[PDB]
């Protein structure tokens, strides 16, 4: 069966795993650039932007994570992974893997409004989906290759590109494993065509 992994340099990863495992598969808390190879895909968590940056560096994760994404592994950016996984404002501070064609703002809101529930409608999913704001980052374009898989007030908030999966909610902090299973399809997916 498959074998999805959660970067747990920073953040709670406790969730993602429960989610992984209630939608049959196998999760491993990736902690070492090498476990990349044992994972079939990738989960960046994320948390905090900042702070997951200087983490994965003097970790050298960066370069193996893009490996991973040549070998056509899919990943999924929820919340800080989100800025991970995409590109930054135009001539923003140093961007990060911006392998999701897809332009991301951080929260602006402070501490006491910056969390909120809404119920979306995401493509592939039937009944909506309750997401979980948090300090959620702001998708402010997306290139002409990315899937919408879901929008709210105008902003994009869950879309797809081939192997990529993003999305500025937390899906895993719900008993609703729906989202996950749609990466876990993707996965799947990859499963059945990479030759190994």
């Amino acid at each position: 069966m498959l074998t999805i992994g959660v970067l747990g340099l920073q953040g709670a990863v406790r969730e993602h795993i429960h989610a992984i495992e209630a939608c049959g598969a196998a999760g491993l808390v990736v902690k070492r650039p090498e476990q990349l190879n044992e994972v079939d895909g990738l989960i960046l968590p994320g948390g905090e932007s900042t702070t997951m940056r200087r983490l994965i560096d003097t970790y050298q994760f960066m370069e193996p994570l893009r490996e991973f994404a040549a070998q056509g592994k899919p990943m999924f950016g929820t919340c800080a992974g989100l800025i991970i996984l995409a590109k930054e404002i135009a001539g923003s501070d140093n961007p990060h893997l911006g392998l999701l064609n897809v332009v991301v703002e951080r929260n602006s809101f402070g501490r006491q409004v910056d969390s909120f529930e809404a119920d979306l409608t995401i493509k592939g999913l039937d009944e909506p989906f309750t997401g979980v704001f948090i300090r959620a980052p702001h998708i402010l374009e997306a290139g002409e290759n990315v899937e919408v898989l879901s929008e709210h007030n105008g902003r994009i908030v869950a879309a797809k590109q081939g192997q990529f999966l993003g999305c500025s909610f937390h899906p895993e902090l719900t008993e609703d494993h729906r989202v996950t299973q749609l990466f876990v399809e993707m996965v799947e997916e990859y499963k059945q065509k990479a030759l190994v």
